[PDB]
């Protein structure tokens, strides 16, 4: 399934996942397409920071929805 991810900068960027993937399998993809290192990931769905260990599934995230990615540290 597709997902939107918007950044701070103004890009959106899109992933091809599955419910079942865990977020972070997600910032993995992110790093594959952006260059940006999971650790300064932070993800945010419906007002919720996303835990590494959980999956899409458990916080409820469908087809086309979007991600708030917002850059710790380094990135921000």
């Amino acid at each position: 399934m597709q997902i939107f991810v918007k950044t701070l900068t103004g890009k959106t960027i899109t992933l091809e996942v599955e419910p079942s993937d865990t977020i972070e399998n997600v910032k993995a993809k992110i790093q594959d397409k952006e260059g940006i290192p999971p650790d300064q990931q932070r993800l945010i769905f419906a007002g919720k920071q996303l835990e590494d260990g959980r999956t899409l599934s458990d916080y409820n995230i469908q087809k086309e929805s979007t991600l708030h990615l917002v850059l710790r540290l380094r990135g921000g």
